[PDB]
């Protein structure tokens, strides 16, 4: 009953992708559940009209759990019952994950992906070539000062790290290139989780490979003695790493518990990145469903807003309706409640709390789609909670999901919300800024009609950075904070809905494979370390079954 | 260009089946790979066997080897004449494509396919390790982190990192730095993934079972009081195992000419045996009346090792064995220069010949048969051959131009180790003992197959097996980790150097197997592009790779 | 040129004897230079001491500050009216004297002599810390390598090497790297010695048995507990102490006009009291009826750290008080540009002026007097001077021409000092207490005397504050180590800065005196050569030195 326990009935994908109207030749197979889509089958129907494109998101994180991708996939499951023609888009996990605290579902209960064990291991292989196409420009660099530097890069300088997907910490802050004229040049870098690399960030936002490609030639490594850029594109390096990643770029299909088709690609990070899955996976579902849920990481202050303002923006999607999820302890916790005596009634801290979701609620509208609030069920939540909850989304649809146990059937009520919606409210969908703005400007737009914050200081570091990037002609990209994802402020203790206060950016970098990151907090937390309790230790493979995964 | 040499393959999942594979016994990467499972020869484990075509090779040289190409050539010429036979090589590590190009498995009309799947990512079975041995590394330095409970000496620390490409400054680094929560600040490195302890483990282990065990031994390092500990003390050994699931099993794929071929493992046959997995041929016995198999390097090196480390676990016989060589490779061996290869030579290419006739010699010694086998080349005219035909005056000697024929130039040399095999029962011996001594394996090694008049330990080699020893990593096998380019460890000695002597600087312990005896400085465990990278070339068409 | 002004000196054990003191009192470095011992304040210990004219300073400007000259030069006119007072100075730092030159001992007519022999090496007095502080980090290195029987965590070790050098390179390196012979590898650097807490020690301490113990004190770093290590737990105390038994002991020279110079100590006025050694003066008060004594940068970092710091310990009581300031100097500070000091403007002077008062208030907040002391230039024409004249009006105002007039020049303020010393009887008391609350003395410090409306702890200069009253180090005095162009941290707001506040990123704990308060990024602990050196242009003849 716990949820690997839960393993049963998948059907051939090429069953799956036949009975989508997928070509056979368009299937490059993985054991008979698991495949890599061409990209033509979407090129050969960008004429068709789209599907209904449903994000769904949740409320502030807090460590009492809310349960985003269950719903995710349950409210898939659910449309799917309800007789509706829809697939659903998801990201591959981290490795690392799984050997530190280990590795869980795409979602839970009977609110699942699969084959899970794959998805949450080697998968198909497409975070290795991400890994090694970022290792190999990572070496082309270290080569290219090996070699003369012709380019004249002050190596230290570098930008581009080196990555890995495991959670090591030492690696943070090595020292490199050692040994003697015979190994190349000293210098100082280190390893991020491969998540994190750019370029994994990239194949999330890529059309395709010749697009992926030329993202790549405009990756920055560093910059001369002299201050001008040196981007992967100098070090000609483009073409090698587009072909590592020439099997990355397809999409992969895999169902859910209940057979439901499903997409899982990309995953990238939520702070340092727009916490999505690639284009190219929900495009290809655009076309194949009438009905496409996705998710963001983190809750909808982050992912959900640089789903609107990166990935749609840049796939010209149109949001038509918005899930989001909260559960009835993380309110409360959000209404000052402890973990503990979180199992205990509270209307009053559960009302205060509210201010939470009513925040997200607000922003969710401030682009112009309709949301609709999913309550993760939960044994202690009572009447006299959830009926309160309900009545207090006084603006959208509300619905509980028992989907976590009652796989679709759980999720029936929220569908025929979501699909009520789809029909009576049509959404207005559109970026929060605009890509012609200040980037101080964009920032606070942000922190100001998202995070709720007053305004926006900066450091010394921060302004020389943006300055350069203005100047360097970077001022027009999109921006992606990188904030404390558990407050609408950059301090992770102010829970509910922090007012007047203020943001404090205090660094600034930048992803020409895309645009500008800047880093609030510590939020460059991009290198996870294991615990004294390394999950790994627990962890054995029977001489057939593995156990404690 | 050899690469154009792609056209007509075959589903996988078919020729698993004309092989006697059940369905359920192969996982697909794409209609022309596949995963074979374990549970096949485990089933099979007592149906006959088969003959074992070991094929190795002369002594490598700038003029050109041949070693795969013939081994593949034979095999599409073998069951080119109705024979129930296959392969097993070995996936070529990535970091070379980007850095010198790349190149099919084998060469001309003998290369196994597809072509790219291999030089890249192929079934990820190297992935697999690169993660299985970093996470090992990723353990150790979190260890020391939480508190060093095992007392162990970050300085002792053997046990590096890796990575599948050619970096140098890589080669030596140190890592932790920047406070107690970026953990210990110690000197470590990256090797090439391939050149893994644990790619070793992979290609020498019956089952993952085996394998995860045969994991715990691996020693990462010692302690402040020089006690060692082992992945086992970590309790990393399963961990590792699961990332490694899906690398146990064989790859499958065919030959041009769709001759079933397993393309299974690929450990560095310097400092280690580089030869293919077990589990690989050990099944494709099973699965066959015979296998051809490829080792690394020359046959003082791959081919003792192949039976020293490989056999002597597995319990494999050798039935046959046979010796590549081509004319201008053991013409240089005659002092012939590379920009002199094109003129012959029938005196040079006589005095050079003692490299061929020194291995086939070591070869017999094994207790299994032999046979020559001989490259063909533009300019390895009439003169040139009717010496190196008669010269082999030993045991059989047949000419293979598989290269520009295909199957067919391999049917001659075919029939000879049908023949020869056939007639000549061998009776498989270890050419030495795991009882004897570190000292004396070394010894019987270096005497009789490089010809070392004596083998000589500075300070060092001395120490370590002494530890060793008084441990009890003793107890094992020796992979001679020394130059390739000569039984010598002088990489100028060509021909059958005499009188020379085999000095061992180093003994680097490998307890997920046997012991490395370093000789000269063979420890390019981590290569480096050149100046001008195939990688700065490589690009791939809104449809296809185009330089790589 | 000022270093052409090297004329006539005289003998120091003569000087040392008009002043009554044993011929066996007295170490000869030459005989213009002369360590005196530590045996005649002991011995004078009930004798009258003297008077103190602490001169301090305005607010450093890129226009020029004169604290030096014009203190030094004020003896060469205090004495020169029949007066028995001497000086109480600081060795420079070496490494500048390579990099950006080197200067006399204050300025003019007024400067302590030799030149060289200071910004050089002097009687090695820099040297002896140097070597007292390295080695004490040799022994906590070694202490790792050992076993670390203390249990000390070397990424929490806060003592870093000392050269007296501007080394850039030196600032963050790694050490111990290597292996088990080599030590522990960790993360440390290098700062410029006079910027050493020990240079800092020997400024603040009784005796050599005093220095030792306060040596003791000194914490090199903490364990994996937390628990903090001292050089006591080491036993480096007494070493580091017989390192120094040289230096402990005040040097001697005299003025162009031969009057009695003590030049001893020299520690990091920001970082540190900036102030020269006690022994040096509580022994030059003995043998003298007054003592002329400066400190480092401004009045409201040095004056304040000499107040609550030396005197505190020592026990002195500041009988009076001067305050440098030039035009020009204070013009800046009303927004006047460097290259527009050359002209008049007597709105800027008004306003800028601001500065020198808001000093000059502070100091009378100590319980003793104050006087106005202003620099003479070619340009500070008589409307200029006029201005500034009146504008003191709070306290004593004489302008001083010691520059180009030696003790001339300085003869009207010399008068005032005495006339305004006689008449104007201070009570000393510190502006702050040591057992208030490292916030609150901070708080006393920040509001009184910058003019701090509140002072800002960030999440660092907490946890440490904590720690440090936690562990007991609370109860220490406090340095506010913050950039001195301006009583604000903001090293841009001249004049009087209102309505601003100080924040605290950081916060060093110094056991060997009191609590490093860091304020903006004033962590310059290492300097660095320009890429025009005034080392590439030393160069000593086949006779003497030219460029230096």
């Amino acid at each position: 009953d716990i949820e690997i326990a839960q393993a049963a009935k998948m059907k051939p994908v090429m069953e799956l992708a036949r009975g989508l109207g997928i070509q056979e030749d368009e299937v490059e197979l993985y054991g008979k559940y698991k495949a890599k889509i061409s990209l033509d089958v979407y090129r050969r129907l960008k004429d068709k009209p789209d599907g209904k494109l449903i994000l769904v998101t949740a409320i502030t994180p807090t460590p009492a759990g809310e349960g985003k991708t269950t719903t995710s996939v349950g409210l898939t499951d659910a449309l799917a019952r309800l007789g509706k023609r829809v697939m659903v888009c998801l990201r591959e996990p981290s490795l690392g994950p799984s050997f530190g605290i280990k590795g869980g579902a795409a979602g839970g209960g009977y609110a699942q992906v699969v084959p899970m064990e794959d998805i949450n291991l080697h998968f198909t292989g497409d975070i290795h070539a991400v890994t090694y196409a970022h290792n190999l420009l990572a070496a082309m660099v270290d080569n290219h000062l090996q070699q003369g530097n012709v380019l004249n890069i002050d190596p230290r300088t570098i930008t581009w790290r080196r990555v890995i997907d495991l959670n090591d910490r030492a690696l943070r802050n090595i020292v490199i290139g050692l040994g003697g004229k015979a190994n190349g040049v000293p210098r100082e870098t280190g390893f991020d989780i491969s998540v994190a690399s750019e370029v994994m960030a990239c194949l999330c936002l890529a059309s395709d490979l010749m697009d992926l490609k030329e993202r790549f030639s405009r990756i920055v490594v560093g910059y001369t003695y002299d201050g001008k850029p040196v981007t992967a594109g100098d070090l000609e390096a483009q073409g090698s790493m587009a072909l590592l990643m020439k099997d990355a770029i397809k999409p992969n299909l895999v169902q859910t518990l209940e057979n439901t088709p499903a997409f899982i690609h990309g995953g990238p990070f939520a702070n340092i990145a727009h916490g999505c899955n690639s284009i190219i996976a929900t495009k290809t579902a655009l076309k194949l469903a009438d009905y496409v849920v996705t998710e963001a990481g983190f809750g909808a202050d982050l992912g959900a807003e640089k789903f609107y303002d990166v990935k749609c923006r840049y796939a010209g999607f149109k949001p038509d309706a918005t899930v989001i999820v909260a559960t009835v302890r993380a309110l409360k916790m959000h209404g000052g409640v402890p973990k503990s005596d979180l199992a205990t009634e509270n209307l009053e801290a559960l009302r205060e709390g509210f201010a939470n979701l009513e925040k997200h609620i607000e922003n969710i509208g401030k682009f112009g789609v309709p949301a609709v609030v999913a309550i993760n069920a939960f044994p202690t939540d009572t009447e006299a909670e959830l009926n309160l909850l309900y009545e207090l989304c006084a603006k959208a649809g509300a619905e509980v999901a028992l989907s976590w146990a009652k796989g679709g059937e759980g999720g029936l009520e929220l569908a025929r919300k979501v699909l009520q919606t789809l029909e009576s409210r049509p959404s207005n969908f559109h970026v929060l800024y605009n890509l012609d703005l200040s980037i101080k400007d964009k920032i606070a737009k942000i922190a100001t009609e998202i995070y709720g914050a007053d305004g926006v200081n900066y450091t010394a570091e921060a302004d020389k950075a943006i300055q350069r990037y203005e100047s360097l002609g970077y001022g027009n990209l999109p921006v992606v904070m990188a904030k404390t994802q558990y407050s609408f402020s950059d301090d992770m203790t102010k829970l509910g809905r922090p007012r007047n206060f203020t943001i404090t950016v205090r660094e600034v970098r930048l992803s020409a494979g895309g645009r500008l990151i800047v880093p609030i907090t510590g939020a460059i937390m991009t290198m996870p370390g294991l615990p004294k309790r390394p999950a790994a230790c627990n962890i054995d493979i029977d001489a057939d079954g593995v156990i404690t995964g």
